[PDB]
C-alpha cells in the first residue's frame, strides 16, 4: 500500500473483523444488561487511550486531537443507563511513542465505523442524547472527519521503520479490546466468533 494509513489497514483488517465478529457474536443489543455489559467495555477501551488523545506532542501535529476523545460520551452514556463510572479491574495499558500512533489510530477508526453500532442503538430507544451519544457521528459528518485524520496521520511523516511499530501499536489495541471483551462479557482467554463468520 502507498500511503501509512493505507498500510494500517491492510495490516489491521483481518484483526478489525475478528473484533466486529466478536462484539456481535456476544450480542450487546439484546438487552439492557449486555449493552451495559458493551458500554463497560467502550469505557476501558476509550480510558486506556485518554492520554494519546491529549498527548502534547500529538496535539501540535494534529491540531484540535484533544477534543476528538470519546471516553467523557461513554461515560455519560453509562450515567444514563444509571451506572457510575466504570473501572477496570486491571492494570491498563499507558502506551507511547509510535506504537501510541497505533492506538490512536485504532479509537480514530472506531469512530469512523460506529454507524452501524449506533443504528442498532437505535432500535433499543439510546440515541445522541441519551444511551448512545459515544456512538453518535462527528458533527461535521464520520467521513469527512475521518479523512481529515487521515491527512494528519500521513503528515506525521513517520519512516517506514516508525511505521512498523505504529502498526504493532494498532494491532495491540485490537488485541486489547478483545481481552477486555471477553473478561467483561465472561468468555474464555482467546475466545474469538464462531469460525467462519463474516462481517
Ligand atoms: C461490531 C462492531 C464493529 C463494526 C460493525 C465495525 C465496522 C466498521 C466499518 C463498516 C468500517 C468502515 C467505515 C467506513 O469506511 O465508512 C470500520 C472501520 C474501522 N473500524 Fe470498525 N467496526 C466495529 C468495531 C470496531 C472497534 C471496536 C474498533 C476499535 C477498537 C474499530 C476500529 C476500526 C478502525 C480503526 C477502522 C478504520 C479502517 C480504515 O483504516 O479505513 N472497529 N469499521
Amino acid at each position: 500500500a502507498l500511503t501509512f494509513a493505507k498500510r494500517l489497514k491492510a495490516d489491521t483488517t483481518a484483526v478489525h473483523d475478528s473484533v466486529d465478529n466478536l462484539v456481535m457474536s456476544v450480542q450487546p443489543f439484546v438487552s439492557k444488561e449486555n449493552y451495559i455489559k458493551f458500554l463497560k467495555l467502550q469505557s476501558v477501551f476509550h480510558k486506556a487511550v485518554d492520554h494519546i488523545y491529549k498527548d502534547a506532542e500529538l496535539n501540535k501535529a494534529i491540531p484540535e486531537l484533544e477534543y476528538m476523545a470519546r471516553y467523557d460520551a461513554v461515560t455519560q452514556d453509562l450515567k444514563d443507563l444509571g451506572e457510575e463510572p466504570y473501572k477496570f479491574d486491571k492494570e491498563l495499558p499507558y502506551e507511547a511513542g509510535n506504537k501510541a500512533i497505533g492506538w490512536l489510530y485504532c479509537a480514530e477508526g472506531s469512530n469512523l465505523g460506529a454507524a452501524f453500532l449506533f443504528k442498532h442503538a437505535q432500535k433499543l430507544d439510546y440515541n445522541g442524547e441519551h444511551g448512545a451519544r459515544h456512538l453518535a457521528p462527528h458533527p461535521d459528518g464520520r467521513g469527512k472527519h475521518w479523512r481529515a485524520f487521515v491527512e494528519h496521520l500521513n503528515a506525521l511523516n513517520l519512516t517506514p521503520e516508525a511505521e512498523a511499530e505504529a502498526i504493532q501499536g494498532a494491532r495491540e489495541a485490537f488485541a486489547f479490546y478483545k481481552v477486555v471483551l471477553r473478561e467483561t462479557f465472561g468468555l474464555a482467554a482467546d475466545a474469538e466468533a464462531p469460525e467462519g463468520m463474516m462481517p
